């Protein structure tokens, strides 16, 4: 139908604000996202190369996933909704590690014709969580690869920026397991990104 994208820090900043103080987080879950953000990569990435199971995880690593997987209980989103999201080359596949960007920081019209191929109109299941932002921020605006994901009303998604360690992100969480489908994939004016629309879903 028609999905709201943010246009305006300061509304964004406020609407996510708004939905931040309904969730009342217990002082647990709270305690398990803050950690999250000082150590996304290292949690994604076991969760990735395990395959989603976390029973060879340490017992601390084990009680900050669930708290997360449960945390999302309490966060949905109200409306349709545009988050967006920075990549680097390795989110294509290996392969395209040493190969998707140019010498000059275009992006290598080849490459692109590969991945558009290897993902275009298919779905793609992300063993990680998924960070995103309300708007295209400067900071993960300057990464080759842009992902806007749709979220349906009701979606499993979270605005956890007030409790993040970090700064200027606007940053919504969506959960682990999530699967979405790619619809489109082109290259941005000046062809130094490549900017992917997908269909998010759910979970398992
Ligand atoms: N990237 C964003 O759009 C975004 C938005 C808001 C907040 N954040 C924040 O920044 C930090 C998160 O960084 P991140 O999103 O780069 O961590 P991540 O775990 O999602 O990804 C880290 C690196 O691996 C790549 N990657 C992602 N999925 C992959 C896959 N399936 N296979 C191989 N490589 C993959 C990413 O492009 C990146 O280079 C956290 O502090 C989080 O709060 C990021």
């Amino acid at each position: 139908n028609t999905y709201q994208e943010f246009t305006n820090i300061d509304q964004a900043k406020a609407w996510g604000n708004a939905q931040y103080k309904k969730y009342g987080l217990s002082k647990s879950e709270k305690e398990a996202i803050v950690s999250y953000t000082k150590s996304a990569s290292e949690i994604n990435g076991k969760l990735r190369q395990n395959k989603g199971v976390i029973n060879g995880f340490p017992s601390n690593l084990i009680k900050q996933v669930e708290l997360l997987d449960k945390s999302f209980n309490k966060m949905k989103t109200p409306e349709n909704i545009m988050l967006f999201r920075g990549d680097d080359p390795a989110y294509l596949g290996t392969e395209f590690q040493n190969t998707l960007l140019n010498s000059n920081g275009t992006i290598n019209k080849t490459a692109f014709e590969k991945a558009k191929a290897k993902f275009l109109n298919k779905d793609r299941l992300e063993y990680g969580y998924i960070s995103t932002s309300l708007m295209n921020v400067s900071q993960f605006a300057g990464r080759p690869i842009i992902t806007k994901f749709k979220v349906a009303k009701g979606s499993k998604a979270g605005y956890i920026d007030p409790i993040s360690a970090f700064a200027g992100a606007l940053e919504m969480l969506l959960p682990r397991h999530s699967t979405y489908h790619i619809d489109d994939m082109r290259l941005s004016s000046d062809g130094k990104q490549i900017i992917i629309t997908a269909t998010m879903m759910g979970t398992a």
